[PDB]
């Protein structure tokens, strides 16, 4: 048996993948698993989260190590990206890291690690360990990272300002529009670390994604195949998705509660992760949006952001003792009574989303909340915020057909309450709706299919057990 | 009942959609019809073809009549082109065809003449006979012929040399690299010849095309309704297509046997038309790629040349009486022996592609080649050569997506055996391949629909009728 040890990078957005992920190998592949998991210097929720999941381990087939966040308040400035932040953390957490796997007893044969911690390579190399890569999204963003060190080369100042999409060898062709953050501003030091983040792959032994064949067969087979491509990565892919946590049933939950006592397919859910916040003006819109709607739904709300849109993703912990009422518009609450319910902060969105009253899915498209959606066959609004969220919506609605959105991105224009309406009624009232779940759900057995015994993902799985086992030499 | 004369250039890339369209309006048009087709001076193959035809019809209701080819040898040398050889030949045959009207018992009332043998217009006019051009293959290279006119006064230097795409009004923009072979050239007088043509056409009374609406909507409107086309055009288009061989099913042939012997679309067709052949080295590259990927296949072959891709196009029926055997890499018919078939010359490609073992098809992306694949619902690798191969290859993979290709045009970089066989895999072996496939057929089933009473290509030619009688005043 296999000993493997996973690099999870801060937040929840990439502990939670890496954690599903030792799962699925521990059960589905009979592997000890070790997950070396980078916390950050705000969150008893996560440190207590993994103190949870270490108590379920009576079999110890995975053990989780944290790995303590170095103070790097003197290294950024308030206009340091998140996405330099997290590159930073990983950097500074590297002798940390190195000492930890040195002091282990029994050294892991294979190390995978989270997409920030791709400069963790020294590590694995000097250890003689085999090293891969979880991109733990979709393939199309990958191969965008890949690509974008050429991009990088035959473009000429921002991609934001181009006439004609981008054309990745193989691949859909991307929108100006619809490029991850890094890319929207190429004179910030978050797209010099991305260009370098898509070069650090290829330098793996392999690259596992949280995609799977049938949903993305042309990307992943010009990432194989496509000779410009190649060049670049000349290393083997693992579609091994969609990987999501199981559903954890619990009888004291009075949000499942209150979906017992709703309709089939009835119930819009909504939320923006555990990062995602809307402006004052737009959270307005939106709870007159839904409250115009007159279909009943579940939102996690968060207090308000007019600045970055994924500022809630280190700061949940900030305690504003502000009540939800206070920065929703007045008796809001009063008068949705009945439609509606308002959660705070966080909540169980897989138990929520495998509920069969839940027939909706209001989401920023979080490559984890679309699996998520996906996998329960619950067609969606798209509404990206930040990271690739865009790219991912553009995919979902354009090519999948799982989802719709609004004429202009939300992060370009107000999305004002009688399109939130609109959107919500098409989703939630109309056959476009009925035929949107119908191909969602077409999504959920593709990808139970690639899960299950023999499917792609599986496979790709079982594929990947061999190419560290042939490293074992 | 009206009486058609069809004239057809040279060689079986034209002789066969002429053969195709007198077919069709006899048998479903009620039509007699007069297939006046101009002859290669080397083909036992275009006359066979012939004799087969003409055997068919006990109703004489088609009946065919050869325009000998002149020698214009005197008038050629070494550099000139197929297409300035083929606009010649007509030239040269116009009185021949003057003296075969004339002599006609009795007169057609209209003419319909291939795309190289717009120069008969005085003929037609002189006798006062209705006029058409048949152009069979794409409106988007019909829309590029007239605009070229256009594109000459508007554009220095060579179009191969540009760096913004060409802007047909209201069609898809055409990079340099996709231009046909006339406009690689300007200095060269197949380019003018090009010119030309392009001009001659607006002289007919209308222009059939062997696409149809589904297939090119956007193209075939701007022709008829783009301001900046009308002005160039100001004639009817009859999108009538796909018009092709319907197949005969033929008792003796080993190849079908083969394939008998075969699964379900699980052999890849591979052939480059009766103009297209191979570089020495491509052609070794391509024999290893095709064994390297393992997958059954039928591949036509001839002699390969160094110099013009279609150099085989007159040379057709030349018995080179060397072995296939000297031309591939040795022992390759040895290895191959259980995995594929090495066909030499020509094959009865029609009744290849709807055997039920074929599922890929290599080609040259000729129009005939490419309708032929279409129509029986096979994914294509786009490998153009010549004429305007790489216009159908960017519209087949880019827009259409039923085709792949590689990274570089075949003529412009060496296509290497690794990457044919992942071409070839991802055809035959991937999900890629099997959507290729379903989008291949739903074209298969839209071309059904057109050509099926009622539809637009059936329409298209009863529009076509009307305008005939209308012109018989
Ligand atoms: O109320 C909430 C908000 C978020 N999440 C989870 O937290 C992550 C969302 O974080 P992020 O904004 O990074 O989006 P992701 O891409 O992870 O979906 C996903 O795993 C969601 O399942 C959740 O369970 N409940
Ligand atoms: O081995 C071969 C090669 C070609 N063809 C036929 O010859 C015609 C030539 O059309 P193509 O699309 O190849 O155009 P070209 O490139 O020859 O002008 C088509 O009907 C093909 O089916 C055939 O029957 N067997």
């Amino acid at each position: 048996q296999l000993h493997v040890a996973i690099v999870s990078s801060p937040g929840m957005g990439h502990l939670i993948p890496v954690l599903v992920l030792g799962n699925r190998l521990a059960t589905h592949h009979n592997i000890k698993i070790t997950i070396l998991a980078i916390t950050t210097t705000s969150s008893s929720a996560e440190t207590e989260f993994l103190k949870k999941t270490t108590l379920t381990n009576e079999e110890k087939t995975i053990e989780i190590i944290p790995v303590p966040s170095v103070d790097i308040s003197h290294l950024i400035n308030s206009s340091t990206k998140i996405f330099t932040q997290l590159r930073l953390l990983v950097r500074e957490a590297l002798p940390k890291i190195h000492s930890t796997i040195a002091s282990m007893t029994h050294r892991p044969d294979a190390l995978i690690v989270d997409i920030f911690c791709t400069q963790i390579l020294p590590i694995a190399e000097e250890f003689n360990i085999s090293k891969y890569t979880y991109h733990p999204t979709t393939a199309w963003t990958l191969a965008l990272a890949i690509y974008c060190q050429v991009f990088d080369k035959e473009i000429e100042g921002e991609y934001v300002e181009l006439k004609e999409p981008l054309k990745i060898p193989g691949c859909k062709a991307l929108r100006p529009d619809d490029v991850v953050d890094p890319l929207l501003d190429r004179s910030d030091q978050q797209y010099e670390e991305y260009v370098k983040l898509g070069k650090e792959y290829t330098d793996f032994d392999g690259i596992l994604i949280n995609t799977w064949e049938d949903l993305e067969p042309e990307t992943i087979n010009a990432l194989r195949y496509n000779e410009k491509l190649r060049l670049l990565l000349k290393v083997p892919v693992f579609p091994i998705g969609p990987l999501r946590r199981k559903v954890e049933t619990t009888l004291n939950d009075e949000v499942i509660q209150w979906l017992d006592k709703q309709n089939n397919e009835s119930v819009l859910f909504v939320s923006f992760g555990s990062g995602g916040t809307l402006s004052t003006k737009q959270m307005t819109e939106l709870a007159w949006g839904l409250e115009l709607s007159q279909q009943k739904f579940v939102w996690v709300v968060r207090p308000p952001s007019d600045g970055d849109a994924d500022s809630a993703y280190l700061n949940s912990a900030g305690k504003d003792t502000r009540d939800m009422s206070e920065y929703l518009p007045e008796g809001f609450l009063t008068r949705t009574k009945d439609m509606g319910l308002v959660v705070p902060m966080w909540a169980n969105q897989v138990e929520i989303l495998s509920h069969s009253s839940v027939g909706g899915f209001l989401t920023h498209c979080g490559w984890n909340s679309t699996v998520e959606s996906l996998t329960n066959g619950v067609p969606m609004i798209a509404w990206p915020l930040h990271a690739e969220q865009k790219m991912n919506a553009a995919m979902l609605t354009e090519e999948l057909g799982v989802a719709i959105r609004p004429a202009v991105l939300p992060t370009k224009k107000l999305v004002k309450r009688e399109e939130i309406q609109g959107m919500v009624r098409i989703l939630m009232q109309t056959k476009e709706g009925k035929r949107i779940k119908e191909k969602a759900k077409k999504l959920k057995k593709s990808a139970e299919n690639a899960l299950s015994d023999g499917g792609s993902s599986y496979n790709s799985i079982c594929e990947l057990v061999k190419d560290i086992r042939s490293r074992e030499l």
